């Protein structure tokens, strides 16, 4: 060529112009720099703290989001270096391009396929496991996969092509050969294919122990119980707990603390002369023997005043109808004087006293277990598209419609590597904190 086999020249049927070419253009480059800084971000707080970068989880961030930058990296160079200054791609620079794109999924699918082996080791070695999965270990492994991964870009680059193979051309990809996208595309689809099954398998063996579900069940008539009851769900939302709160006037007792292993019962008192629970928490209270909670843990709490002369003796009733039914309660239960604001300290303490019904080891896991299945899935929605036009290409032909639909999945491909630092930040909370330590 010619008009040039470039990187991103793609067919671009154009419904509208040139407010699009103008437009997506800003909107597509300021998408792909703000993944470059974000995942520059994530790999910042990484190498800066040491509390991280001895972590052998972090080491499977850290390669994610070097993964994710090398494309994003890769994206905006090329956006800029022919959308703006329309310059041309030799043969080796166009496969340098193309193969760092595919280097950066290789070592995504490379690394969610190590974390698989992590926690196949945590589930078959549980007492071994933190000196068996160690940084040197973790390091090495990375190391080993990323270079796997490396070789198969450049494989391409080196010697696979349409130009010193003569082989058959992909209608997709200039310069591409086709048998080398079956190795390609063989090898990750296996890989995908145990990494869907493995994760499954993970977070099943992750609830064979313990699910880690908070409920708490409260009522309140001014919000005291309420605002007790919102801030004790956010210290076990932190903590690790998928946490339901609810009141008590829109439940049903039949069967209400199925699916949960921790549940929290809060109720004001309102014995005007005598003793008397929130009115909307009676009908619960009255039929708290068909909630399950009979070897369930349990712990109450409740907004009261001294002044009057059962000091929150709606927790009293509750707690003792707990023990009657052979609930586990946890530990004392929590009764606020006054204001529940003005005594915030003791919630917080509460919350946290009430946060090892359940061991750390078994949320840890849980949360881990749910992590990775959202970061698969998320790879899934974006890559999996482009992956079917590969496969449409490879087989058979192409079609006019599937040439079209490819310039906005191949748009998904980088929302994937700009929601994976979201991702990041909403679940490692260890992440937040050397986050803020930094300001
Ligand atoms: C085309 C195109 C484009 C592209 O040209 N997009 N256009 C679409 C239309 C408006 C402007 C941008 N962008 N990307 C892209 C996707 C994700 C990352 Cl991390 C990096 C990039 Cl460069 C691609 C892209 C490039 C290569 C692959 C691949 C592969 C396995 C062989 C998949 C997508
Ligand atoms: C008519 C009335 C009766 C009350 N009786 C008691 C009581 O017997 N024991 C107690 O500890 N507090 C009693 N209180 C105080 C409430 O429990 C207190 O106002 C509580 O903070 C309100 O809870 P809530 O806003 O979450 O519904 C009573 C308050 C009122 C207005
Ligand atoms: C393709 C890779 C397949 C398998 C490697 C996974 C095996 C890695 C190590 C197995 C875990 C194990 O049992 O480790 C033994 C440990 O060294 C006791 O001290
Ligand atoms: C050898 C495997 C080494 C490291 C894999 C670690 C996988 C743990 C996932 C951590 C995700 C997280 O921190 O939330
Ligand atoms: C993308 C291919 C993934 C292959 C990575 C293999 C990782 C190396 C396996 C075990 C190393 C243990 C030390």
């Amino acid at each position: 060529g010619g008009r040039g086999e470039n990187f991103m020249d793609i067919e671009c049927f154009m419904v509208l112009n040139p407010s699009q070419q103008l437009a997506i253009a800003v909107l597509s480059l300021t998408l792909g720099t703000f993944t470059v800084l974000e995942n520059l971000l994530v790999l910042c707080v990484i190498l800066h703290s040491r509390s991280l970068r001895c972590r052998p989880s972090y080491h499977f961030i850290g390669s994610l989001a070097v993964a994710d930058l090398l494309g994003s990296v890769i994206f905006v160079y090329s956006f800029i270096d022919f959308h703006v200054f329309h310059r041309k791609d030799s043969r080796n620079v166009f496969l340098f391009k193309l193969g760092g794109v595919t280097a950066s999924f290789t070592a995504s699918v490379g690394s969610l396929f190590l974390a698989a082996i992590d926690r196949y080791i945590s589930i078959h070695r549980p007492l071994a496991y933190k000196r068996i999965v160690t940084r040197p270990k973790a390091v090495v492994a990375f190391c080993l996969m990323w270079t796997i991964a490396i070789v198969i870009a450049v494989l391409p680059l080196l010697g696979w092509n349409c130009e010193k193979l003569q082989s058959v051309c992909s209608d997709i990809f200039p310069h591409i050969d086709k048998t080398y996208l079956m190795f390609w595309i063989g090898v990750v689809s296996v890989l995908l294919l145990f990494i869907v099954y493995a994760y499954m398998y993970i977070l099943w063996k992750a609830h064979s122990h313990a699910v880690a579900k908070a409920l708490i069940v409260y009522g309140s008539t001014t919000g005291n119980t309420e605002y007790t009851a919102e801030t004790i769900a956010r210290e076990l939302a932190d903590a690790g707990y998928e946490v339901d709160s609810r009141d008590a006037a829109s439940v049903e007792a039949g069967g209400l603390f199925e699916g949960f292993d921790l549940v929290l019962l809060g109720c004001s008192t309102w014995g005007d002369d005598s003793i008397e629970l929130q009115d909307d928490f009676i009908p619960l209270f009255d039929s708290l023997e068909e909630t399950g909670a009979q070897g369930r843990k349990v712990a109450c709490f409740g907004c009261g005043d001294s002044s009057w002369e059962y000091f929150c003796g709606a927790v009293d009733a509750i707690e003792e109808k707990l023990k009657n039914l052979g609930a586990e309660i946890v530990q004392d239960g929590l009764r606020i004087d006054g204001d529940p604001r003005a005594a915030r300290d003791d919630i917080v303490g509460w919350a946290h006293d009430v946060r090892g019904a359940i061991p750390d080891q078994a949320r840890m896991d849980i949360e881990l277990a749910k992590t990775l299945v959202l970061i698969l899935v998320v790879l899934i929605i974006c890559w999996g598209p482009l992956l079917a036009i590969m496969v449409y290409d490879v087989f058979g032909k192409m079609n006019k419609l599937i040439k079209t639909v490819f310039a906005f999945c191949s748009m998904l491909c980088l929302l994937n590597s700009t929601v994976n630092p979201i991702i990041y930040a909403l679940r490692s909370k260890d992440l937040r904190h050397a986050f803020r330590s930094m300001f």
